[PDB]
């Protein structure tokens, strides 16, 4: 039993990383095949930054202009090219620690491991939501950007996410590794506005069924109630809307408790209505929303 | 900016764990050099667990009644041998992958990273504590025994935790890789008690100085108090006492900051007293002591691994 935030393995992933530099400005790369992706505000000085022509500032760069580490070994930049805000540099050696490997565009609600890196190198492994509004909550110093998000399936890592900024409610920005940024976001010196941060409904259900899976079940209630009666308190409290596709996603662990989900929608208008009395749920005195139903049942079933 | 609860990388981890079999009784040992360490428990049938003589149980087993897969290789096993509660099987090959390790037995309060095993296989990486009872709070789920704790310093891994059990309060219990449990206990199939779950103040402390690094200060007051005022409300609220030592540790997160421990542990004192209004602190409605200093200065500096 329990109920933690846990992180894939980070083995796959720390073979991949590199260190770029290119004039003061050293970031992290993601080295795949003969290919390192990095953010393209690599190529910035401050002056730069605030109003950047990218395609521009991108003419002026030489392959010898970027310096490309793994670990003590230098890459040879053979190629440079620009797709969205992402740098892919053609390396002349393909990193024998490809592993398997897809890109994803993941949707507001899911979660990905962040691999946190400095200089090319891992710090840490965390895990995260892309939350509704394009952000995510990490943990990220200055050099931090490249650091990626990732999923594993199988023997497959999907990288969902790379790191590009913060915005000044303390939150973070990034792109995909095409390029294409989360959310409203522009690489660019500005403090940038996320939308208001509403709240994975799915998710608090999710959760609320890793509690009882793990024995806490005083906010259980007899009562039931509809989906469209449940979205209109919801939608009071900035929660997104409950669809039937995520009714039909947390079927497995409406099944492995034996509450339906409406029920369980009962149980979550009760805590929105009356709050919690500074109880807890799995250690929580405020309602979780970055565990995926698929979260909660590699957790409580024993997925590997 | 942002503190998150940070596993180290799992990598030079990853490649020592295998899968260890005995009859019926499968789960993870720690493969190093030519040695796989699990807990001795894989002996066990149902039948035995709940009064087992580990010593008698082993003598009816033979090199042979030991299947050890790491991946899909199978490692031959030459020798066994039972050191307090894990076994060591000496296996005809050398691990590989071996990292730099050293095996280290943490002190209460003290952190470090589980890598959640089922069948030899990773599932995943989370940071836990060493709480003063010498539980964890942990997740852990049937097979999931032999996987480890470690800390990473430079390349070098310091095992320090092995899982084997479960305790009625839904925490978790294990030994260090010498086979000796963190605390009072044994490992037969009964419900067993940890102590009162007293509350690791020092890193309370630190993890204040993470909120006010990370820009939360609305705890912050214009009060100050002295040690023995402090642990007067804290021994109230099973807080660890405050020692001068933790004073000492929390100086340099005091520096960082600009506020002074006693100036910290006047706002825990109101913290402990008043609640918290239901705000939030790094985005906690509880108080944290899962962060030890040396966690908050290595994340707020950004310290990375070789
Ligand atoms: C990447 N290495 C870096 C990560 C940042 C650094 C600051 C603390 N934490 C992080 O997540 N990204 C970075 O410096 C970016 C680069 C910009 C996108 C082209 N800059 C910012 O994140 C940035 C700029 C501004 C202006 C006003 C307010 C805020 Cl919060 C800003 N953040
Ligand atoms: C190891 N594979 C396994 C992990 C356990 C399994 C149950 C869920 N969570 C876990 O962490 N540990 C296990 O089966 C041990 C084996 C015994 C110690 C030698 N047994 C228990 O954890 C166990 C036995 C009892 C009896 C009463 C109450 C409780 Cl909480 C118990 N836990």
């Amino acid at each position: 039993s329990g109920f933690r935030k846990m992180a894939f393995p980070s083995g796959k992933v720390e073979g991949c990383m590199v260190q770029v530099t290119c004039g003061t400005t050293t970031l992290n790369g993601l080295w795949l095949d003969d290919v390192v992706y990095c953010p393209r505000h690599v190529i910035c000085t401050s002056e730069d930054m605030l109003n950047p022509n990218y395609e521009d500032l991108l003419i002026r760069k030489s392959n010898h202009n970027f310096l490309v580490q793994a670990g003590n070994v230098q890459l040879r930049v053979i190629g440079h090219s620009m797709q969205n805000c992402v740098l892919k540099l053609k390396v002349d050696t393909a990193n024998p620690k490809t592993p398997k490997y897809k890109f994803v565009r993941i949707q507001p609600g899911q979660t990905f491991s962040v691999l946190a890196c400095y200089n090319g190198s891992p710090s840490g492994v965390y895990q995260c939501a892309m939350r509704p509004n394009f952000t995510i909550k990490g943990s990220f110093l200055n050099g931090s950007c490249g650091s990626v998000g990732f999923n594993i399936d199988y023997d497959c890592v999907s990288f969902c996410y790379m790191h590009h900024m913060e915005l000044p409610t303390g939150v973070h920005a990034g792109t995909d590794l095409e390029g294409n940024f989360y959310g409203p976001f522009v690489d660019r010196q500005t403090a940038q506005a996320a939308g208001t941060d509403t709240t994975i409904t799915v998710n608090v259900l999710a959760w609320l069924y890793a509690a009882v899976i793990n024995g806490d079940r005083w906010f259980l209630n007899r009562f039931t109630t509809t989906l469209n009666d449940f979205n209109l308190v919801a939608m009071k409290y900035n929660y997104e809307p409950l669809t039937q596709d995520h009714v039909d996603i947390l079927g497995p662990l409406s099944a492995q408790t034996g509450i339906a989900v409406l029920d369980m929608c009962a149980s979550l208008k009760e805590l929105l209505q009356n709050g919690m009395n500074g109880r807890t749920i799995l250690g929580s005195a405020l309602l979780e929303d970055e565990f995926t139903p698929f979260d909660v049942v590699r957790q409580c079933s024993g997925v590997t």
